[PDB]
């Protein structure tokens, strides 16, 4: 069943990918799916490599799936992550704004505060919050990156160009686009908040639970709700910025190996899915969080035949992104 060339971003993911390869070989027969690992410094290099037929698959944050669809890449989503539980699979999650208790400010008082984002172009960390704050940003609002930099009084926006928009990396110099940057991703943005670098972290509903095991510690944090009030972190269903689509594995439109990608991942979730193995775990890792797949994922679901990015994401989310680039107040 041939080999799937997986694209790992940076060393932590590369290590998890090698383990994935090794463990799959020990359980899957020389007749089944195998995994090869291609290491890149950023997801952008992964999209390039896959379009150039040098790699086959990579799991992309949903907000990045739309971009990957554009030419000359035209990658398509083939396998989606799902969350919650196997009994009731959720193909969406909640974007929330975590803050520290007693910090004294609401959503409409974010101007001048310091922000921690999962990464530029990502759903919860960027598209949803910046989409909501768009008109609050000072003019000229284009380029958006600078308008955001001027709005806050220091930020960490992984993957943003620190040369053109220096304040966007004030909280994480260089704005590294990988786990090499300790403040990259959901847990990285949260650490940026915990460490006291930022005042707010735009992450998902499970993020704080993934980083603080004791409720007493979580009680020192809160969420910013859209009605300009705050609520406990366990009340995200009644205090979130929006619901967004699951992250998805993408592949080429031509000779993309989506059939083998699904076969690989479907067998992988049975052998190494949640609570399945004591040797290897697809959804966790001793090397870090959200490596290759999100830790909050509980399994995979195959994307319908030939579905493209726009259709996968849905009209509501697609409109948001488009309205982020355009915008009018
Ligand atoms: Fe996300």
């Amino acid at each position: 069943d041939k080999t799937v060339r997986w694209c790992a971003v940076s060393e932590h993911e590369a290590t998890k990918c090698q383990s994935f390869r090794d463990h799959m070989k020990s359980v899957i027969p020389s007749d089944g799916p195998s995994v090869a690992c291609v290491k890149k410094a950023s997801y952008l290099d992964c999209i390039r490599a896959i379009a150039a037929n040098e790699a086959d698959a990579v799991t992309l944050e949903a907000g990045l799936v739309y971009d990957a669809y554009l030419a000359p890449n035209n990658l398509k989503p083939v396998v989606a992550e799902f969350y919650g539980s196997k009994e009731d699979p959720q193909t969406f999650y909640y974007a929330v704004a975590v803050v520290k208790k007693d910090s004294g400010f609401q959503m409409n008082q974010l101007r001048g505060k310091k922000s921690c984002h999962t990464g530029l172009g990502r759903s919860a960390g960027w598209n949803i919050p910046i989409g909501l704050l768009y008109c609050d940003l000072p003019e000229p609002r284009k380029p958006l990156e600078k308008a955001v930099a001027n709005f806050f009084s220091g930020s960490c926006a992984p993957c943003a160009d620190g040369t053109d928009f220096p304040q966007l990396c004030q909280l994480c110099p260089g704005c590294g686009c990988s786990t090499l940057n300790q403040y990259f991703g959901y847990s990285g943005a949260f650490k940026c908040l915990k460490d006291g670098a930022g005042d707010v972290a735009f992450v998902k509903h499970s993020t704080i639970f993934e980083n603080l095991a004791n409720k007493a510690d979580r009680d020192q944090y809160e969420l910013l709700c859209l009605d300009n009030t705050r609520k406990p972190v366990d009340e995200y269903k009644d205090c979130h910025l929006a619901q967004v689509p699951s992250h998805t594995v993408v592949a080429r439109s031509m000779g993309g190996k989506e059939d083998l990608i699904w076969e690989l991942l479907n067998q992988a979730q049975e052998h190494f899915g949640k609570d399945k193995s004591k040797e290897f775990q697809l959804f966790s890792s001793p090397h870090g969080k959200d490596l290759l797949f999100k830790d909050s994922a509980h399994g995979f679901l195959k994307v319908p035949p030939r579905m493209d990015a726009k259709m996968y994401l849905g009209y509501e989310y697609v409109t948001a992104i488009r309205n982020l680039r355009e915008g009018t107040c």
